[PDB]
């Protein structure tokens, strides 16, 4: 029962305190609440950019739909998977339940990673690179990153070393994606106004940090060693917080910045 993942492992042995159970539940709720608010934002502001850029708004909205539904479902899965034990005063894995399941989140990554990588290609323009090649490279490596991460996710409890190995293989696809995106950002800068170049610079920093938070949260319970402080409900709380911060940053703030870049590039912003 504690086999599938670290959350279930903790739940079936030490159990979760009131604070850990509540906080995790609240952070995951805020996460899907923000997606829903984002969905409305991207729908309402679609008229603010020229037609030629609106595929980016469209993709932002679709990402919001996906993330709202899958994060909502993940939130319910968290709350219904553990019940309070009066005696000990903690929450434990409920055998009557479905158990905590990472599938919701990994499915969300599979769907959302290619749409996030794709939408920048509709705002900013390449120079020496080709659209189809960059697109194909984003899609292949993005899919492989998530798939090999999912494979790794399986051995988290039963085989920690395989968990790390597949994670490293996954990280290699990630490094490739950073490298392509860096190229896209640099080529995108050529020929647009300095105000647009500065939004692109912020997008890069945001992209770099927010995406790197995902492997960070993946590794979170083992970042303090064999039985360090994070190897506990605190590593669980920390992991779900970082995922949620990453979710809001990589999807919502990224979309907002892209939208602001698109406005800067409207036809009237020229001579």
């Amino acid at each position: 029962l504690g086999n599938a993942n670290f959350e279930n492992f903790i739940g079936a042995t030490e159990g979760f305190s009131e604070i850990a159970y509540q906080f995790t539940s609240h952070i995951l709720t805020l996460g899907y609440a923000v997606m829903l608010a984002g969905l409305l934002y991207f729908i309402l502001t679609i008229k603010n950019v020229d037609k030629k850029f609106q595929m980016s708004n469209i993709l932002s909205a679709v990402v919001m739909v996906s993330a709202f539904l899958l994060l909502y479902a993940q939130a319910q899965n968290w709350t219904s998977s553990f019940t309070f034990n009066e005696e000990v005063g903690r929450y434990f894995l409920d055998p009557s339940g479905d158990l905590f399941n990472n599938g919701y989140r990994y499915l969300n990554w599979l769907i959302d990673v290619p749409m996030l990588l794709f939408q920048i290609l509709f705002v900013v323009s390449l120079t020496t690179s080709k659209f189809s090649s960059v697109r194909n490279q984003f899609w292949f490596s993005g899919a492989m990153m998530i798939i090999t991460g999912y494979i790794g996710q399986f051995y988290e409890v039963s085989n920690l070393t395989a968990f790390l190995v597949w994670g490293a293989i996954s990280s290699a696809f990630f490094f490739h994606i950073l490298w392509v995106m860096k190229k896209v950002i640099n080529e995108g800068k050529e020929g647009i106004s300095p105000a647009g170049q500065k939004i692109l610079s912020n997008i890069w920093i945001l992209f770099l940090i927010s995406w790197t938070l995902y492997p960070g949260a993946y590794l979170m319970p083992y970042l303090t060693g064999v039985d360090g402080f994070l190897y506990s409900e605190d590593g669980v709380m920390a992991r779900q917080l970082v995922y949620t911060i990453a979710d809001v940053s990589s999807k919502v703030i990224y979309g907002v910045l892209l939208g602001n870049l698109a406005i800067t590039l409207s036809k009237n912003k020229e001579l």
